[PDB]
């Protein structure tokens, strides 16, 4: 009843995608899967450019590729259309606009809203992306429970733009209060609003692309174990709240073993995994469910990232397959 | 040359310990190991009381124990001297002191130092711990790269107490500025400083216990793979910076396989693990290195947490052991 191909081949072939996120519990393969998929995209689309971004403060993209990446787009050895970059947590208009915001917000209740650094980090990031003309950006995220980088900016944008309105109108005398508090002219304050409003508008427009299922999708990564399914349920619910598309899950570390497998370790673990794979098949029956097998070695270097990518688009046949 | 028992038995038997942290890369077994060890402590010391705290916003202690825990100490089924609690991120003196701090700090450069919520979260936590009289608190931390909860408060304490000094002395007219800015009397400001200074002093005294190797130790958890050793090196360096003791690592998911093991998956993976275990044996030759074997099933429920704890103090004999 509506066979979903157990692969990311449809995502790979959907060239409208501008933003692709991979996420899930600690240790499930976010870095391995995002890195492998970004190689697959780059090698199948050599006439386009791609950016892999780590937003996990525990950056592991360098060690996955066995190549030193930095805080600026770095070209991947052997895949010259692929760039990788570490994004850290949180010009001089920043200082001025921030002070204007923090002062003006304290004129109303709950007026200490966070993520003004976030906004400026993100404005910088759009700088790079338009300049270098990437067709798609791939995110290697931090584990679930760690706040999703950039995904709440639409609510930040809204509070800033309403403050801009209040100041322009002198709503309840906020402008007078700010001028008298900061010793700025009406023209100084209007100058800060006017010069930065286009920057905010860009943030508004790209944040909307996160919520457009043609431009953005979020791929879940999990292991077939109680705690990882729990974290996956909570990631899927949080993405619904944020109006962001998630229709694909990669189940990683899948054992190629059954009741007839000699190894008693692989045999019993495969029994455990079977319960949780069936639970995922049931719960997410409209998703692409990709079975990424346990490999004989860690997934480091392009040869390994390439082999890992093959099972993202060519569904692996397990001894226990139908 | 200085045989370290490959177990946590010395830590288990060291009753001076008040604070024990478990940490490491995403997915390596922080929750499993902290939960198991906290059961072991509670069952070996039934006449004392123990608190297990999750500071991973992705709280998994409930699912590890298969018991619902909340935001207040919850008594563990079958282990009545053991309590478990989820600690979330960030009375009315809070609001007032915070406003006093944020105002007074802007009178000097870099005067926007973070973690005033942190401090108040922590003051609350010491409340519970002294009241309920726990001999030891065990922390299930967030992954490496995620900021270590409560461990930077000594530097927060210092900036607050110097502001207190400045205000008391009217250093460079900061007191006048604050009185005129906030419309408080000298006596109002002195009242806020005097009433909360004892609260700060408590934070100062307990933060110091984190840095006393008789009262506090940090146990590393890793898997024998490149990325996990990298994250472990970076956790160990960060704990040196913070003057916090780390002399124990648990290597988890260790395969009981060698060249003679029939299973080609377990045989090759054991070859990979062997390289990284030898690297850990070399690099951390003054540490307790505990080998926690891969188990046939996920570690959920007290029976499993108990079995897992046995290999924390009784070193497992592997087919490949000396
Ligand atoms: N299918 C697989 N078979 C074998 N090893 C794998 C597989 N997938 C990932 N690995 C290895 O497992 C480890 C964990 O993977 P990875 O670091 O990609 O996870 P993560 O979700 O990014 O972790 P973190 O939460 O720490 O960011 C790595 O050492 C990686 O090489
Ligand atoms: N030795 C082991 N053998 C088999 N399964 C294990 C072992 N240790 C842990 N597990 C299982 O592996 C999974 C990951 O462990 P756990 O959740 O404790 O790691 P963590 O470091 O707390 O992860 P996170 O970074 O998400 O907080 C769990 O499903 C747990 O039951
Ligand atoms: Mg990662
Ligand atoms: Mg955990
Ligand atoms: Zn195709
Ligand atoms: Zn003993
Ligand atoms: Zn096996």
């Amino acid at each position: 009843a509506t066979y979903m191909l157990p692969s990311l081949h449809d995502i790979l072939d959907q060239h409208t995608y501008k933003w692709i996120f991979f996420g899930g519990k600690g240790g499930v393969g976010k870095t391995t899967t995002s890195s492998s998929f970004s190689v697959l995209m780059a090698e199948t689309r050599p006439n386009e450019k791609f950016l892999l971004l780590s937003t996990n403060p525990a950056h592991n993209i360098s060690d996955a590729f066995d190549q030193k990446f930095g805080k600026a787009p770095t070209q991947v050895s052997g895949i010259p259309n692929l760039y990788a970059m570490e994004v850290d947590a949180s010009g001089d208009m920043f200082g001025g606009l921030n002070d204007l915001i923090t002062c003006a917000s304290s004129f109303i209740k709950d007026g200490t809203f966070p993520g003004m650094d976030e906004m400026w980090s993100f404005i910088n990031l759009i700088k790079l992306i338009d300049t270098n003309e990437y067709s798609t950006v791939i995110f290697d995220t931090a584990p679930t429970g760690h706040t999703l980088r950039f995904l709440e900016l639409p609510e930040t944008v809204n509070k800033v733009l309403e403050i801009f309105t209040r100041l322009k109108d002198n709503m309840g005398g906020m402008l007078s209060m700010v001028m008298q508090t900061m010793g700025l002219s009406q023209n100084d304050i209007f100058g800060l609003i006017d010069k930065t409003y286009p920057k905010i508008d860009v943030v508004k427009r790209i944040s909307a692309e996160f919520r457009d299922p043609s431009l953005c999708t979020f791929v879940g990564v999990c292991i077939p174990e109680f705690l990882s399914l729990y974290e996956t349920e909570r990631l899927v619910q949080r993405l619904a709240v944020l109006d962001m598309d998630c229709h694909a899950i990669v189940i990683n570390f899948v054992l190629d073993a059954n009741a007839a497998t000699p190894c008693s370790m692989c045999r019993s673990r495969a029994r455990m995994q079977n319960k949780y794979i069936d639970q995922i098949n049931e719960l997410y029956d409209d998703f692409n469910i990709v079975l990424s097998p346990l490999r004989h070695d860690e997934v480091r270097g392009i040869a390994n990232l390439r082999d890992y990518a093959e099972t993202l688009i060519k569904p692996y046949r397990f001894c226990w397959s139908a």
